[PDB]
DNA sequence: GTCCTCCCCTC
DNA sequence: ATGAGGGGAGGAC
């Protein structure tokens, strides 16, 4: 019915569930992606200013390039030279590091081999990196998410996922105080919606009435991505959106006030729309996609198949052979190959798998899934749930290695005693910050052969306390990296090329 | 039944 | 031939 809104009550009143907001059409969420991050971390710690040129170097790589450091063309993986070419004033800070031998992590500021002193060296051959410092301000991060927000993924180190719907729902029905215009507050503007709902006699599957004319007054904060200049708000998606892009930026500065980051994000109704348009203008912006414009924003040019979570890789590859889709526009030709329903390319798909000279990373029982992921990614309209994360799920110590610096079994163990420190010293650092106990349950070497060959081996780590816990984390360490030792036996062996230990399984006591 | 090994995904 | 981490399949146990 054209005389009412496309969405309904149901849709509307689910915003209000953390367990069903990320189904509805007018889910609002974010994605929001620290701003250069390793960068500002270190722009922070040494008192630096947004307009100094940072780069943080890992040995003799750029792995991240502040915003006034881009500005000289520098970019992530340059070497320090190359970027050095590029800026003359380039403020390069290496990561903080353990030394070999030692158990405890610290910076070097002044360092590093861009530094002619060769007393102020950095060497790869004998130190690892830490990254806790970057893992620090994450947590610190984390915590100021969750204090605006009551669903928060944290997705990697410097990204996290909102769920907005619970503070959008709440300032349509129930903020007083919120105002459109100098003569308009948003409750008078939705009187009608408002009356409906305290009123309590909607029915669930009923549509909602045509958004009122004074909503129109709403704004959103931040750049609404809106090449074809398409009407602002003109359903109650839109108005949720522009909600949520108030509240989203007065997160984002929460985050700038208190801890001095920039961020970028995106804010549209799925985590994968998000997540691209957090990558669209950078830095220190949000960019909003409203349901009226995920094809304009998707066919932009900048995107592929390829482009969305879990098809970057092998898989990605697969379906452009499969679906025999162009090198550019797989996005558009996804939609018009296969038009009206996600059973049109399940037949596609079936007919393709069931063929005798078929094989993959095509699941054939589960075709139904894979049209109906690519038939609604295609359109913006693939809606996965947050999940809210453990306080940790697994910790590695990784050491690749140069040279003749791992060339026996005794310079393994040297590694692994830096390695149970760290992690170690990271498990201590949780239980306090958390009032936890965290227990490692599983263990994992895995290593690399002077041939490029993978060794492996995990199993279970005894736990008694955290006053024990790097005795018997080394324990086991050792244990197999003599075992793998014995399994090399007779084959390219030594010098590792990589060497890590990795806690892959927790458990978690609350207090 | 769960565990171990190999593998694919991302930044 | 360049340190994290999330996650699952399937044969081993
Ligand atoms: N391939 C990598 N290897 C090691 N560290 C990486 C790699 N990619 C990114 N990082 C680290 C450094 C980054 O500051 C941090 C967050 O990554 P990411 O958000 O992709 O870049 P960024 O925060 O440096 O820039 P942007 O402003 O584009 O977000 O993770
Ligand atoms: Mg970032
Ligand atoms: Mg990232």
């Amino acid at each position: 019915d054209p005389h009412m809104s496309k969405f309904t009550w149901k849709e509307l009143i689910q915003l209000g569930s953390p367990s069903k907001a990320y189904e509805s059409s007018l889910a609002c969420i974010a994605h929001i992606d620290m701003n250069a991050f390793f960068a500002q971390v270190e722009q922070m710690r040494c008192g630096l200013s947004k307009e100094d040129p940072v780069v943080c170097v890992q040995w003799n790589s750029i792995i991240a390039v502040s915003y006034a450091a881009r500005k000289y063309g520098i970019s992530r993986m340059d070497t320090i030279q190359e970027a050095l070419k590029k800026c003359s004033n380039l403020i390069p800070i290496h990561t903080a590091v353990f030394k070999k031998g030692e158990d405890f992590w610290q910076y070097h500021d002044g360092c590093g081999s861009w530094v002619q002193d060769p007393a102020k060296q950095i060497s790869v051959e004998d130190h690892k990196v830490s990254l806790e410092p970057y893992r620090r301000e994450s947590r610190k991060a984390l915590a100021i998410f969750k204090w605006a927000c009551d669903l928060v993924e944290r997705a990697s180190i410097d990204e996290v996922f909102l769920d907005l719907g619970r503070i959008c729902f709440n300032m349509l029905m129930f903020d007083n105080e919120y105002e459109l215009t100098g003569d308009l507050k948003l409750k008078d503007a939705l009187s009608n919606i408002r009356e409906a709902f305290i009123g309590g006699n909607y029915d669930i599957n009923s549509h909602l009435p045509l958004i009122p004319e004074k909503i129109k007054s709403l704004k959103f904060e931040g750049d609404v991505f809106n090449p074809e200049g398409r009407d602002l708000i003109t359903d109650w998606d839109d108005v949720i959106l522009a909600l949520g892009s108030q509240v989203c930026k007065g997160i984002r500065d929460s985050i700038k006030d208190i801890l001095g980051y920039t961020t970028s994000c995106g804010l549209s109704s799925t985590k994968n729309v998000c997540k691209l348009a957090s990558n669209y203008k950078k830095p220190d912006a949000q960019t909003i996609v409203k349901n009226d414009c995920l094809l304009d924003f998707l066919d932009c040019g900048k995107f592929e198949i390829t482009s969305f979570w879990t098809l970057g890789g092998v898989l990605g590859k697969e379906l452009i052979d499969v679906l025999d889709l162009p090198h550019e526009n797989s996005i558009k030709h996804i939609r018009e190959t296969w038009p009206d329903n996600a059973g049109q390319l399940k037949e596609f798909l079936d007919a393709k798998v069931k063929q005798s000279d078929y094989d993959s990373n095509i699941d054939p029982l589960k075709t139904a899934d894979l049209a109906e992921k690519l038939f609604k990614l295609s359109r913006g309209r693939y809606g996965l749930p947050l999940s809210s994360r453990p306080v940790v799920k697994s910790m590695m110590s990784n050491k690749n290695l140069r040279g003749k610096s791992c060339n026996s079994i005794v310079d393994c163990i040297s590694w692994l005693e830096v390695f149970c420190a760290e992690l170690t010293s990271r498990i201590q650092d949780l239980e306090q910050e958390y009032n936890k106990i965290v227990i490692p349950r599983t263990v994992s070497i895995s290593l690399k052969t002077k041939s490029y060959e993978v060794y492996r081996k995990s199993g279970p780590v005894a736990y008694k306390g955290i006053n024990f816990q790097s005795h018997e984390l080394l324990k086991v360490g050792i244990k197999f990296v003599t075992d793998l030792d014995i399994k090399g036996k007779n084959k390219s062996y030594y010098p590792l090329t990589k060497l890590s230990m990795t806690i892959t399984n927790f458990d978690i006591i609350d207090l």
